[PDB]
């Protein structure tokens, strides 16, 4: 039968069928229970009477009962499949604990009775989707941003870097600075509008201070945005101040290094034998890398940090919002991969620890 691919993130589930070019189901990774459980948009609609929780925090599954609900809902309600009929590829964060990976495996086989499964590293899937087995991935999602250097298909765990800021932070920051302008974006409905502004109108400046001067000197950078009630507002320097936070986390009160410095710092940790290959194969992935201008800015920033003679390249695939999912879709469809699934029989004999002998 067809394999399933489920890429569970902190903010969004991306799920579908291996061989498709995109996930069929993309929905909020949220479970609501009375203040008898509800998922995603149905939980958000009932937030007045439910306590909402996110079962994945910074990519890691932290609430297992709620994750079981997400997975059940995904199979039965979003995909409308019988999970016992389909091999299922799941994804994991960088540095996912062994015990976590084993528990995911056990749930798949014991709670959902899947015939087979696999767990792949999200960054490896994105690198693979880009046509590479060596490079360094910058994966910026809704909750977390990571740098994952990968050599000949293997993630280098000693050199993974984390930045505890991503898309939900940028949405909230945009609300804040738009409010400072004189608007009022404060309510949860107002958050949804601002996520839309963010995804439609924001961009990364090549030179932040130059761009500030331009925005303050003229209207050349302003855009209008029609609100749900029909009211038209103007977005100016907020277009690029919002994603500047990726490069300057101090904008939201964080002391952490920005994404250019985490990229550089990750590379430095890797064997000097492979540094030249990482610099020439920086691959962007995840929703929060979607800003226009981000590759150009990274290129400039890493150039400043690295030795002057280093060849540096930033690859930002058009389809990078879902490249984790797409890599999973391709991989699960390959003839060669079919020997790699962990089968129910194999799990029955070896137990959950079989999952660690994985090549993705
Ligand atoms: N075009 C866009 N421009 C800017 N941000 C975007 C765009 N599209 C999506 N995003 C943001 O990307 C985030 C979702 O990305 P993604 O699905 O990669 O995250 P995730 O897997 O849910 O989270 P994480 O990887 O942090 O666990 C949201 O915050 C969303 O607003
Ligand atoms: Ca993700």
């Amino acid at each position: 039968t067809t394999a399933l691919v489920c890429d569970n993130g902190s903010g969004l589930v991306k799920a579908g069928f291996a061989g498709d070019d995109a996930p069929r189901a993309v929905f909020p990774s949220i479970v609501g229970r009375p203040r008898d459980s509800y998922v995603g948009d149905e939980a958000q609609s009932k937030r007045g009477i439910l306590t909402l929780k996110y079962p994945i925090e910074h990519g890691i599954i932290t609430n297992w009962d709620d994750m079981e609900k997400i997975w059940h809902h995904t199979f039965y309600n979003e995909l409308r499949v019988a999970p016992e009929e389909h091999p299922t590829l799941l994804t994991e964060a960088p540095l996912n604990p062994k015990a976590n990976r084993e528990k995911m495996t056990q749930i798949m086989f014991e709670t959902f009775n899947v015939p087979a499964m696999y767990v792949a590293i999200q960054a490896v899937l994105s690198l693979y989707a880009s046509g590479r087995t060596t490079g360094i991935v910058l994966d910026s999602g809704d909750g977390v941003t990571h740098n994952v250097p990968i050599y000949e298909g293997y993630a280098l765990p000693h050199a993974i870097m984390r930045l505890d800021l991503a898309g939900r932070d940028l949405t909230d920051y945009l609300m804040k600075i738009l409010t400072e302008r004189g608007y009022s974006f404060v309510t949860t409905a107002e958050r949804e509008i601002v996520r839309d502004i963010k995804e439609k109108l924001c961009y990364v400046a090549l030179d932040f201070e130059n761009e500030m001067a331009t925005a303050a000197s003229s209207s050349s950078l302003e855009k209008s945005y029609e609100l749900p009630d029909g009211q038209v507002i103007t977005i100016g320097n907020e277009r690029f101040r919002c994603p500047e936070t990726l490069f300057q986390p101090s904008f939201i009160g964080m002391e952490s290094a920005g994404i250019h410095e985490t990229t550089y710092n990750s590379i430095m940790k890797c064997d000097i034998d492979i540094r030249k290959d990482l610099y020439a194969n920086n691959v962007m992935s995840g929703g929060t890398t979607m800003y226009p201008g981000i590759a150009d800015r990274m290129q400039k920033e890493i150039t400043a940090l690295a030795p002057s003679t280093m060849k540096i390249k930033i690859i930002a695939p058009p389809e990078r919002k879902y490249s984790v999912w797409i890599g999973g879709s391709i991989l699960a469809s390959l003839s060669t991969f079919q020997q790699m699934w962990i089968t129910k029989q194999e799990y029955d004999e070896a137990g959950p620890s079989i999952v660690h002998r994985k090549c993705f």
